[PDB]
DNA sequence: CCCGTGAGTCCG
DNA sequence: CGGACTACGGG
C-alpha cells in the first residue's frame, strides 16, 4: 500500500488530458512542470509518498518562481534543495516568455509563498521525515498561464470556456488523487483551493472533510504581517498539529 | 585569429539562433550567414587579420544587401568592386516569393550599403586602409519578413521575440568585441549604439561606445547629404586619421 | 530610421 | 491620488 506509482499515473493522466486543449486570446504562454520538471517531480513523490495520507495540503496551481522551476508544489528552490533535499534535472517548456524564462534549480529567484509555506513546516516538523509521515502537498491544476507581456493568469483569470472544461477536468483528477492517497482531510491553501475542493469531492459524495488556511501570497496584506502566526493557529483549531509533531 | 575566433564567435551564435522559433507577424526569415557564409568567411578571412581598434556595428540585413552578399552593408556593386569579394551563395530554405535570394546577381541596390561603403572608399581608397584598425558587423544576422514580405527589423517585432533574440545578439556581440581588441564601437543608427552600450557597459568591457547617423533612406535626414554629416560626425570621434 | 508622447505593470 | 520603466505614427 505505497500510493507513489498511482499518484504519478494520475498526474500522467491528467497531464494527457490537459496536452488536449487549446487555450486562447488573453493566454500566450503555457507550461506545464509536469513535462519538463518531472524528474524532480517524480523524485518528490517517490521519496515522500511511500505511503498513505491523512492530511492532503492543496495549492491552486503553479507560481512562476516555484513550483514551476523545481517541480515540488510550493517548490522554492532553498527549501526544496535544502531541506526536502530534491534535485532534478529540468528542462525549458517549448516556447518561453523571456522575462519567465525556467533555469531550474539555477534560480536565483525566491517564491515568497513557498518559502514561507515550507519554512513553517521545517520549523513545524524539523525533518522532512515528519511532516510527510501523514501529509502530503499537491495542486490541483499544473499548468502555468501567462499573457503577451508575461503576465501571470490564474485558472479564475481565464474566459470562461477553457476555464470550465479545464477545472471539470482538474477536479475529477483531483478525486482519484484523494482516493489514491487515502485522505481524511483536504486543506486548500487560499480561498479558491479550499472552495473548488468541496465542490469535486461532495460532487461524487467522496467522504471527506475540506478546511482550509490562509494563503501565503504576498499580494495579501494580513499574510504580510504574521502569515507564520495566523496559520500555526489554524492549524491549532484543526486538530493537525499532533500529526506534524 | 582574430579570423578564427571570429568566426567561432559567429558559428556559435548561429546555433542559438537555429533553436529559436518565431510567428505572428514573423512569416519568413532569413539567415545569410548559413546560405551565404562562403563569401562571409572570405569577407573575415580579407580583412580581419590583425586586432582592430574600431567596430563599426549596424543592426541587422537588409533585404539586398547583406542578404544577399552575406557582407554587413553588403550592397553587390562595392562588395564585387571595391572590397573584392565573391563566393557562392545558396538559398534559404522558405523564400517569401518576392524576396528571392540571388546572391551576386540581385539586380536590386540597397542605398544604406551604397552610401556606407562609398563612403569609406573615398575616404580611404583601397580597402586595406579601411580595415587597417577597423571593421564591419551587424548585432544581428537574421532578417524577418512578413506575409506581404514587406522587412520586419528587431524594432518592428513583438516584445517577447524581440528580447529572446536581442540577449542572444548581446554576449556575441561581447565575445566579438573581447575577440577583435576593439577599443571603439561605432554604432551605425541609434538602435544600434544604444544596444551596444548597454550591452558592454554591463558585462563590464572597457570600450566606449559613439554613434553616425543611419544611412537608410527611410530616414528623412539620411537623405540630404549624408556623406557630409558622416563625415562630420567621424571627425569629431576622431577617427579619420585612423582611415588614413 | 528617429523621436515623441504614452499605457501596462510593478512596487514581496 | 505616484514613479520608473520601458507601441506606434508623422516627419
Ligand atoms: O543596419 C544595417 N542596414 C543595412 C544593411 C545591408 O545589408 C546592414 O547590413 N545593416
Ligand atoms: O535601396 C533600398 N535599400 C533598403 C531598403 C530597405 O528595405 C529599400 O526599400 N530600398
Amino acid at each position: 500500500e505505497s500510493p507513489a506509482d498511482s499518484f504519478l499515473k494520475v498526474e500522467l493522466e491528467l497531464n494527457l488530458k490537459l496536452s488536449n486543449l487549446v487555450f486562447q486570446d488573453p493566454v500566450q504562454y503555457v507550461y506545464n512542470p509536469l513535462v519538463y520538471a518531472w524528474a524532480p517531480h517524480e523524485n518528490y513523490v517517490q521519496t515522500y509518498c511511500k505511503s498513505k495520507k491523512e492530511v492532503l495540503f492543496l495549492g491552486m496551481n503553479p507560481g512562476p518562481f516555484g513550483m514551476a522551476q523545481t517541480g515540488v508544489p510550493f517548490g522554492e528552490v532553498n527549501h526544496v534543495r535544502d531541506w526536502l533535499q530534491i534535485e532534478g534535472p529540468v528542462s525549458k517548456p517549448e516556447v518561453e516568455h523571456p522575462k519567465r524564462r525556467i533555469r531550474g534549480f539555477e534560480c536565483p529567484q525566491s517564491e515568497v509563498s513557498g518559502a514561507r509555506f515550507w519554512s513553517l513546516f521545517k520549523s513545524l516538523c524539523g525533518q522532512p521525515e515528519t511532516f510527510f509521515k501523514h501529509c502530503f502537498v499537491h495542486n490541483h491544476c499544473p499548468l502555468i498561464f501567462m499573457n503577451h507581456s508575461g503576465k501571470n493568469l490564474t485558472p479564475t483569470d481565464l474566459p470562461k470556456a477553457q476555464r470550465d472544461t479545464l477545472l471539470e477536468i482538474c477536479d475529477e483528477a483531483l478525486c482519484q488523487a484523494v482516493r489514491v492517497l487515502g485522505v481524511k482531510l483536504v486543506i486548500g491553501v487560499g480561498r479558491f483551493s479550499e472552495q473548488r475542493a468541496r465542490k469535486a469531492l461532495m460532487a461524487e459524495g467522496i467522504d471527506v472533510t475540506v478546511k482550509g488556511i490562509m494563503h501565503p501570497s504576498p499580494r495579501n496584506p494580513q499574510a504580510n504581517k504574521g502569515w507564520e502566526g495566523i496559520v500555526r493557529g489554524q492549524l491549532l483549531e484543526l486538530g493537525v498539529l499532533s500529526l506534524l509533531t
